[PDB]
């Protein structure tokens, strides 16, 4: 029993965390086979961070101008080429600490572990989501840049977020290893809209399922919704609504407990309608949407 | 910005973990050196935990009979002794992995990162406090006895946990490395008083300052305090009386954000005395009290 917010066990990333210096600037890269990848401001000085044009910037690049360092060892850059908002660095040693992995592009409402880093060295490990607005409240500094964010199934990681950059309000975006920005958001230093965040309707109801598994039962009550009403509600509280597809993936929850998923929703309409009257669900006193209901599956069964 | 509940990497943890089976049980072992540490529980069947004689059902015990896998190899166990509640099983190859390391014992209050285990396997790294009453509310499983709770300065791991218990109330308990239990309990299946936990108020004040360094600044009020009449407050909310060694300790937070302590200490008092009025603080509902004035420095600084 208990009940936390569990990252994913960070070696497999730790062995890929390198050092890449540009010019005056040092970001994270993420070393897979005998490739570097970092986020490609990593060219770029204060001055032409409010508007770069990144294939000028990179033009002036030489193979010989990136410094990647694994550890305290140099490698060699054989090649360099920009795809979207990454940079590749082929070098000339494949990393032995390669593990099995992938490159994917997560939905929003989903999770992933970050291993915040700095000058190639890691110093922490936290599990978020993927805002649906598309940021990620992290903690990130100056120089976190490169940083990845993470799932593990059995043996292979799925890197799915790359940092690049703090908005003004303190919230972080970022791109897929593609180098695909996860919203609107440029890699420019101008202020850009987050947009409207919503809470993910489905990880809170996985959430309240794993407090039914873990004692915590005082929210339950003797009523139903359907999903038609539920929605209403979820609307004004601004709540992701919620489709047959969410409840089908909250079937095994429902299992377990016995508590239908409709009912469950009785349970959340009543909780945004009245709140917690001071007291807390699996130690909190707000609803937590920060773990998808295969996140609450895994921590109450112990995948490994 | 940003703060999040952020834990180690948990890199040269993972590689010292090892599976540990006697008779027909099986749990986690830490593989540091040529020495194999596991909770001594291994050895008891479930009719003997009710009131194990240890060192009558460690004679029936021979090195053949501790099964150590690390990932899919067979350790040789050529020696076998008992430290308090802990079996320290000598192998004949020392961990290639065992990174530099220490056993402390820690002090309640004093945070730490978890590494959960299951079948000598990572499942998820999760960052706790030692409680007031010797107690961790973490996140574990039956299999999930011998994951370890440790510590990072720079490259040595300080290894301060081994998880041993589930307490009725689904609390955890556990020992330091040389088998010393945390708290009054005992590796028995005899219901046992956690005791009556507090609030590490040093560990809220640092959350605190945490909050006014990431913009959270609501919270601020036009008053002071003394530190008597302060733990006057303290007191009546269940929370640590607080000292002159804390207020030292939160020096370097003062001095960052040029907040006193003692006003700082206002701050908690009148949101002890009034609550958060359904306001958050660093998107937390409740006073948080698992951050040390530390942990605060090295997630505010990037420290790796
Ligand atoms: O935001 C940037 C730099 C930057 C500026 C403009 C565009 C791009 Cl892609 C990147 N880095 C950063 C990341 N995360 C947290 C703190 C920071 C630094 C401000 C402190
Ligand atoms: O508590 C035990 C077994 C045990 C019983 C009595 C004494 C001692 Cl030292 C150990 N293991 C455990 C640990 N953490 C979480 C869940 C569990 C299992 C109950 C599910």
């Amino acid at each position: 029993s208990g009940f936390r917010k569990m990252a994913f066990p960070s070696g497999k990333v730790e062995g890929c965390m390198v050092q890449v210096t540009c010019g005056t600037t040092t970001l994270n890269g993420l070393w897979l086979d005998d490739v570097v990848y970092c986020p490609r401001h990593v060219i770029c000085t204060s001055e032409d961070m409010l508007n770069p044009n990144y294939e000028d910037l990179l033009i002036r690049k030489s193979n010989h101008n990136f410094l990647v360092q694994a550890g305290n060892v140099q490698l060699r850059v054989i090649g360099h080429s920009m795809q979207n908002c990454v940079l590749k660095l082929k070098v000339d040693t494949a990393n032995p600490k390669t593990p099995k992995y992938k490159f994917v592009r997560i939905q929003p409402g989903q999770t992933f572990s970050v291993l915040a880093c700095y000058n190639g060295s890691p110093s922490g490990v936290y599990q978020c989501a993927m805002r649906p607005n598309f940021t990620i409240k992290g903690s990130f500094l100056n120089g976190s840049c490169g940083s990845v964010g993470f799932n593990i199934d059995y043996d292979c990681v799925s890197f799915c977020y790359m940092h690049h950059m703090e908005l003004p309000t303190g919230v972080h975006a970022g791109t897929d290893l593609e180098g695909n920005f996860y919203g609107p958001f440029v890699d420019r230093q101008t202020a850009q809209a987050a947009g409207t965040d919503t809470t993910i309707t489905v990880n809170v109801l996985a959430w309240l399922y794993a407090a039914v598994i873990n004692g915590d039962r005082w929210f339950l009550n003797r009523f139903t919704t359907t999903l038609n009403d539920f929605n209403l509600v979820a609307m004004k509280y601004n709540y992701e609504p919620l489709t047959q597809d969410h409840v089908d993936i909250l079937g095994p929850l429902s299992a377990q407990t016995g508590i239908a998923v409709l009912d469950m929703c009785a349970s959340l309409k009543e909780l945004l309608q009245n709140g917690m009257n001071g007291r807390t669900i699996l130690g909190s006193a707000l609803l937590e949407d920060e773990f998808t209901p295969f996140d609450v599956v895994r921590q109450c069964s112990g995948v490994t």
